[PDB]
């Protein structure tokens, strides 16, 4: 629409209707030139990694837009308003806009850098609406819109992995040229818009359960069902066998017949947040729950949605069963427990097994008396990994303000309960990837013709504004609970700083991860 | 249409209909100044070639656009799809666009 | 329709439409008399098998028609054409005819 | 239409309209069971042939219907009527009918054979209208409808050849199941009909030329064009060079400038019908014109349409340049000149080179005088194979009453003048092959099930009637010639037999091959 006319406005807001909330977020992005406009083949051959870390793939000159975290859309106040008042929520629709494009030319001479406007340069943008590209969103990568609307963010580079045999490729390894797509070319007066509708996904549960699964009975009335209570005489003067049956009573609630089972489990190793109680070894790889796929092992991390610990055991967490967010000023490698924030799944103890303990015990032999004068005592074994049994009920992992929103469900023949293990909404057709790059501008060509492809380019980057608007459907509480509920609250106390704010240096920080499960409902 | 408005989009695709295939290819080109905007007469007199290699002609300051190879239009996957499934093929029509100068 | 009039024709073909393929297969069958027209009770008692191989059942004088293999319908060329070009497939409908008894 | 109702009538006739002739022919055929209903792979590996005779292919249990000879449709009287009166002819349309099917069961016990009717058996018939099968018609094979309408003929077996590397196959070697086609199943009351329209093919030339190509001038008037006549002095007292030019005159007609050239040639070896004048060696393979294809040689036979001999040289014929028909009582191998009938192409001497002589001479050097004191005499060389030059004109090979009618033009990128070298009409879509076989009837199956495919069949054959009706378009003579024309005639003389009749044993014989070129027209 011209050089001197803005192609969009700043739309950062949150509107709460009766059963919907619409969150709008605008951010300022910077997109550099990646790979010098080259597609590069990347692998682990030069890295010299272990067999488990081998890979083969490609690095493209494109960047992508990521808004797959909840704090890209919700302020902490909006998140608190959602989680303190709603029993569930899900996304309905989204709008994406890209506007106010500025391409900047950079020249460095004698150490000093000049930046100018390039009014005739373009950025190519396209949305992969048919999911023809590898989906790298949903792997919890950096590069999302920053939580604070004042922050300017760099656009992450696009790259993918394909089938590999060690550090080598195979015949079925794919290569994707992203220039083989129709792109919209944007000069400084152009904008880009894109709408998307979410499929009907189940509401995420912003509630805990007020009852436990093994405590669903009337505590005053007996049962009409009997169970075997004693196989020996109760008197004890003699030690004779018997078959004595008792009625299901509130005195013994552990032996009452029940209708349902706790969800599946895959036991993790128990690590104490107090380092002195941990074994003096590494055991982060040798003692960890991992799966085998094509000969190379992968840590589960976090796997099945299970309770982090029991009651009065907050000092323990599963070794790779929890989502760990880093605070600002946390290093990339071997940072400290003080620099990370470990989440807790304490609210799903009502239906899910504890992550660090067995599902239960199982009979492993036939008990018998002496006759065949070889008496066989009954024997049980611990069940550490339990798959889905009929009658099982469970809760999924919680979502966090700092955590992912959705994940693409793999296009496979079968999948069981396709809810992402990091938490969120599993979508068969997720929001498509928006891919953006600067169109290469060649430098001065030679006077004589050369068929060698161009390698000298004018160095430039681009900047602009991006808006994402998501409509979310809410599921209101309808509780008849009498006593007040647990709510997420700010701490009232004199503190050097306010939580979820900037410091005197201007650095936005999030003190803690906030989940969703504060309200309760009966099981 | 203006300095700050793009005059075209990137159209690089391949659509397979029942009996047609439409291949679109977009590329970025650089055109220099040739001959310092001069028409020059060229021959083999200074070259001193053999009688079989003698020539006379002209060099113009113009360049030309060439898309007379099959890989300018078909990806290797598209070529494989064509040759593994079709008994024959021929070209029907073409569109040429030059944009974002 | 009579002794000297054929009640069907040989339909063995494969037609490829845009998103469908219709496979037709005709075969010549011979049906004998089974069990001398008797229903017989069969088990493993005379066989003297292991506990894992014990069975009890019945043998009827009937035969049955089976076309539950893919090569009853696809030639190897048709199978190659399907698997080299399609991401998936499934069956929609079938017709069965028995003729020229 | 029933067991006791005939499904067709005998239609054997010839109707002459003004510019059309419609020929109908009915014959009685017998079709056996071929290969025991099996498809067999055939090659030359067991034969142990030479590299030139190697092949790989398949034998099917099907037979085919062939009516690709002119005497399947024309009686000798009709052929004479056509060739004595028409300047050209071509086929317009055809109808094919198969009727009065009878399947017969055969049992041989103790040496005696019983034949019964099988009223419930079928013959499968289909027409290959899309040319999806190898076309084995047009190779001049036996198995056509017999010339005499009273003769009962056996249906030939279908088989084809595919790509071979010696006696082996290759990856691109094809296999065709003919049961993979839709067939019509015919019981004894059913019939089969099929119509076909010929493409617009040029008329075959039933004429000779009254003029020769080198004699197209006015014999009374000179030319206005000059030619170099002498390069030496005419007087002869001295032997000096000169440049003397003469005018084109009727005195020298060989040196007159002309407008056209004789057709292309590919020289053949000259064999005398009188065996004493031939060289004492075999030389039927070592001294023969042959072509090289994929490393194996093939005799041309007959190749380019050229004159068999010159004037007053009827004793000579090209070694493999003539169509040779065998008389009845001619052996399959090494039969006698008395048992074969050699055709003659004497009528196309007006435009075509003689098959056994060179096309002409060509200059092969530069003539010069002594100076460089190395005088160079002019030198010419004989041109034995001449391809098409602009200005060339030629006639095609003649068709015969015993010869083929059409041939399928190979589906190739290029072809030059696609007229078959044996003579006839080259058709891109020729009349399709009609393929017929007896449906297998299994014998008594075992009491217990066996998945081994059936190998025991009830032995049977079939018989029936076949009708072919072809409409031909005629091209009438419009001649202004005064003297009477040469006509094909019967010889008037007392003879022991009549030509083109049966003998006292009932054997139909054709005494001679009859061509078409009797009428004449100016060149």
């Amino acid at each position: 629409d011209g050089v001197g006319n803005a192609s969009g406005n700043w739309h950062c807001d949150s509107t709460w209707l009766g059963d919907r909330v619409i969150t709008t977020s605008t951010r300022t992005w910077a997109l550099p030139t990646y790979n010098n406009h080259l597609y590069k083949q990347i692998s682990s051959a030069s890295t010299g990694a272990s067999n488990d870390n081998h890979y083969f793939g490609y690095s493209t000159p494109w960047g992508y837009f990521d808004f797959n975290r909840f704090h890209c859309h919700f302020s902490p106040r909006d998140w608190q308003r959602l989680i303190n008042n709603n029993w569930g929520f899900r996304p309905k629709r989204l709008n994406f806009k890209l506007f106010n494009i500025q391409v900047k030319e950079v020249t460095t001479n004698d150490g000093v850098t000049t930046i100018a406007n390039n009014l005739t340069s373009t950025v190519q943008v396209f949305s992969d609406s048919e999911y023809q590209l590898p989906y790298v969103l949903g792997s919890a990568h950096q590069g999302c819109l920053p939580p604070f609307p004042a922050d300017v963010f760099m656009i992450p580079q696009y790259g993918y992995l394909t089938l590999n045999n060690g550090s080598q490729a195979v015949g079925r390894s794919s290569f994707y040229c992203l220039e083989y797509f129709p792109s919209q070319m944007l000069r400084t007066g152009n904008n880009f818009t894109f709408s998307y509708t979410f499929e009907e996904v189940p509401f995420h549960s912003s509630y805990a359960h007020s009852q436990s699964l093994d405590r669903l009975m009337n505590p005053l009335i007996d049962q009409y069902l009997y169970y075997l209570n004693r196989t020996q005489n109760q008197s004890g003067s003699a030690q004779n066998k018997d078959l004595l049956f008792s009625r299901g009573s509130p005195a013994g609630m552990s032996v009452q017949p029940k209708n349902w089972l706790p969800g599946p489990c895959y036991r993790q190793q128990r690590v104490s947040k107090t380092k002195t109680d941990n074994n003096n070894s590494n055991f982060t790889w040798t003692g960890a729950s991992k799966y085998n796929l094509n000969g190379r092992e992968s840590i589960i991390n976090p796997g099945t949605a299970m309770a982090s610990h029991k009651d009065d055991e907050d000092k323990f967490f599963p070794m790779s069963g929890v989502m760990i967010f880093g605070k600002e000023s946390a290093g990339a490698s071997n940072t400290a427990l003080d620099n990370v924030m470990i989440t807790d799944e304490e609210e799903i103890k009502a239906t899910n097994p504890v992550a660090t303990e067995r599902f239960g015990t199982v009979a492993v032999n036939f008990q018998s008396s002496s006759t065949v004068p070889f008496k066989t005592d009954p024997a049980t074994g611990d069940v550490h990994a339990m798959g889905a049994l009929p009658g099982m009920v469970w809760q999924d992992r919680d979502v966090y303000l700092q955590g992912p929103i959705w994940a693409k469900i793999p296009h496979t023949d079968g999948h069981f309960h396709p809810s992402p293990l990091m938490g969120g909404f599993g979508l068969k057709n997720p929001p498509p990837q928006i891919l953006i790059k600067n169109t290469p501008v060649p430098a001065n060509p030679p006077a004589e013709f050369s068929a060698t492809k161009f390698a000298s380019f004018i160095t430039q980057y681009s900047t602009g504004q991006v808006s994402v608007e998501i409509e979310w459907e809410l599921q209101k509480e309808n509780s008849k609970r009498w006593n007040p509920e647990v709510q997420y609250t700010s701490n009232y106390a004199k503190s050097a700083n306010v939580d979820f704010t900037v410091d005197n240096n201007g650095l936005y920080t999030e003190p803690r991860p906030i989940g969703t499960r504060y309200l309760t409902r009966p099981l």
